């Protein structure tokens, strides 16, 4: 349970939690995280020997695939995940560094710690929401279509002639490309909601 | 333990249990999760070299496999692991949490918690029913014959005259379908009888 | 000792034992899980590529393979691991949720519970022994010699000519192979041994 | 968990913290150790036979290779990782040792074992700080440019002529190396930050 | 520590002791483990494709590979390290039913009990002295010298002609099989000697 | 954290401490593990298809491989770090044989006890210490050089001319050689420093 247990930590909100994010937000980000895993292990696999290119010319085909694929769908997954991960670490090492503090002072002020943590949870989630959504715009920018190509001309040097080549599979990786957006999306809905509830909870606090 | 013990989460039931998706539900999804693993690992492996295709043109080999396996059988099972699993996931969240709220508090109502807690295992038991369901209607569109097919017609785009070519391991291939798909029919069977006796039950109750 | 902890409870036998399944049963069982592991990796290890046949033809190496070899014989052995551990999975949950609905409780029946608890232990010792003597004439059907054959002619379309083809390791995998069967033979002669045991020790209490 | 725990321990700071080297330094080098594991495993991944050259003498290729990359980037970023973790392994060692000497006997000095603890912890803080900077310093001599080059005109032994030659994937490096190089500044950053705060705390003490 | 533990467990030799298995014999059979996990994943490594042989027929180098090694090295001290392991197992799952039974019991016939234990232990020690004895006697017979060959002749079927081939590194091979064969000799010797210490302590009681 | 515990253990130095062992000389052993680790899966890696030699003719570059490179530096690495754990695990597994001794014992003598442990480790710190010295010896006999070769001249059978051919990666090999050797010396200083102490303190004692 090590594994779980870390990707909850990864979304774990600490003690000021609105039941979004350590149920919903948790799972979705677990779910994420196994479909990555088995689309880069599996789909995408290497996906530079899956790329075949009608050439005899040696270094075309790994031009034409860097220009056509300057980053893989897997490589800004893992990107992704690892930036939305740190604000979450941050807060751990946060709360694990406050907690420390209190077990110093034990070898007013309890009011004003608990408020700077949900302030810095507050800030934090906020961050996960922002990279959440420059990563979806990145994805749009790079990759506007949901479905892969299949075909794709080239006429780069070294590459004689113009040369039509493939994909390695379309069909697999359009359906994952679906799943990890629509994660994204739901991810991203959730954040908003997240952020909406806790400034409704601080104004009823007040 | 560690495996078997997040196994058994991916159908602990939690504490409202009817003595079959402790005992049998649990066994038939490790059984299912064992028997993928070794076909995933062994079975179908890399399933891309392993199709030959009698071409020498670059390019058609990938196609062809394309054409008549557009996601792999594997690759269908994983995700079906995952998405039947996400509901457990999410009851075990939302016990944690309201375990957290309990604890909570403790630094009617109870039974009104132990009555969300029942409603919500009920409805991601019918969920992970319905997911199952909806993945062994996928798999008899896609693939509608059990037995894994060994030869194949290929005339697409860019392989020039009509080729005939060859599936890997048919006869296993055939024989970890058949195991997948009994697995799912028995599992669908079992969410059944545990969503009926659970009605059962709460009709007792009152 | 998480392995060796695992493998135990594959052969656990809970509490009714007759100093026959936990002594001895449980080493042959680790020692066939180790000798399958090295098999597996190692001794037949892709157990295709290593397929070589004297042609020129894409594809007959593939058909030829399969001819003679539907299943392997480790992809045999592991399904046989399988469904031989799937038995004690289902009385390891059966417990456990005995053991909880004893705590539930908590929070004249004992007798009908060990009872219970006696009997399926019972049935799923014969349910094993089911199991490998059916997996043992699977064997027999499938491989009649324990030794691996050296050289197999093969014709199967689309092979031009009869074309005359060779196993990787034949000394390495008839060693493997008498090792597997030995394991397999002593585990049927215990489990009989533990069923009629049991049995005497039943009759005597009575 | 076990991963975290070992990445905090490499920045742990021991008893005498800043709120920097816990909450922001720790995160900065688990994020660095994510980036450089992703970029290793599959960007650079194999990094020898992804670099094509139009050559067919054989031993060409190799040199080519080594003369432009006498050491690659994840080389050098896994060797600048452990120098950077040794100071810290040497703190924590030197901890426990204290701690264990503590523990004897008790089976003013224990005011100069605290400031000893700090003087160690700062002189282990002022390395890591010297290690990133050498580590920049020798990054900016091998590679001066952040981005990673595309072409490349070889005429080394054994090549008979010039020939020009292609590197793998030069945008995901060129990202990958961004993220390293921004990790290290924010790293050295935060170093100096720590000396100086650990300084001004120690003055007013005084 | 955990595979430190297991293999210590392989020679645990419960609590019976004679100051030379747990403290010798135990360090000898880590040490010869690690030996045999370095030259399996590095210096035999595969050993299939590092064979050559200067022959343009397909299947004479898996003939020829096969003709001269029939078992390879670290198949043979896999399968002896596990033989050898098994008495241990079956001494450690005994003392574990023996425990049991004495708990069940809590919950003259325990000095029985001690005695059954002694003579499964010095049981169980002669029968690994005797897996060691053969396993050396069969390493004599089937390579006879303690060096690896280099070159080897080969003429049987499909080879055309004799051929002469190569084996991948003779020196490494021969360095590890020293290694592996002093390791066993020591083994062996202190089994030899435990035995009979054991046979003195026991008279010495008497 | 079990990684760097078993590590410790590995010289752990058990009771008798010069706060030279324990601080420093553990920090040097898992400083040269980490550094093996990384040269000999992504430096060296294969080292056998990496090494290309100028021929047309098979089994040419095994044997040119195997005059000029009889044993690998990684596989002298290797051999030597399990040489040098060895007097450690020894040191470990005899002070927990005492401990048993005493708590049997339980359910003037300590004095002698406390003496003979610390006699072997001194020992223990000796015999390791002249297994650095013999390693270094050995690495100074095989590989005269810190530096890596780049061409080697091969004229052996079955190469029919001379054929000058080069090794894979001469500048980060020269580098981790350098890395290697500068922490074997470390660790030869360390140990004559912490036998001199030693006994520096025996004296004392006296």
């Amino acid at each position: 349970m090590n594994s779980t247990g870390l990707y909850t930590l990864l979304s774990g909100v600490n003690r000021h939690s609105t039941a979004i994010g350590r149920v919903w937000l948790s799972v979705i980000f677990i779910f994420r995280i196994m479909v990555l895993v088995v689309a880069a292990e599996s789909v995408w696999g290497d996906e530079k020997s899956s790329f075949i290119c009608n050439t005899l010319q040696p270094g075309c085909n790994s031009v034409c695939y860097d220009q056509f694929f300057p980053i893989s769908h897997v490589r800004l997954w893992s990107l992704q995940l690892i930036l939305v991960s740190t604000p979450a670490l941050l807060v751990a090492m946060h709360v694990a560094h406050q907690q420390h503090i209190e077990k110093k002072m034990l070898r007013r002020h309890k009011v004003h710690i608990s408020g700077t943590l949900w302030w810095t949870y507050v800030i934090s989630v906020v961050f996960r929401l922002l990279f959440e959504a420059v990563f979806m715009y990145v994805f749009y920018l790079l990759y506007p279509g949901y479905a892969m190509v299949r075909l794709v001309k080239c006429d780069v040097y070294p590459c004689p002639n113009t040369v039509d080549c493939f994909v390695s599979r379309p069909t697999e990786k359009t359906v994952f490309t679906v799943f990890m957006l629509a994660a994204s999306g739901i991810c991203i809905i959730l954040n908003v909601a997240e952020v909406v509830y806790l400034i409704i909870r601080a104004c009823a606090r007040r």
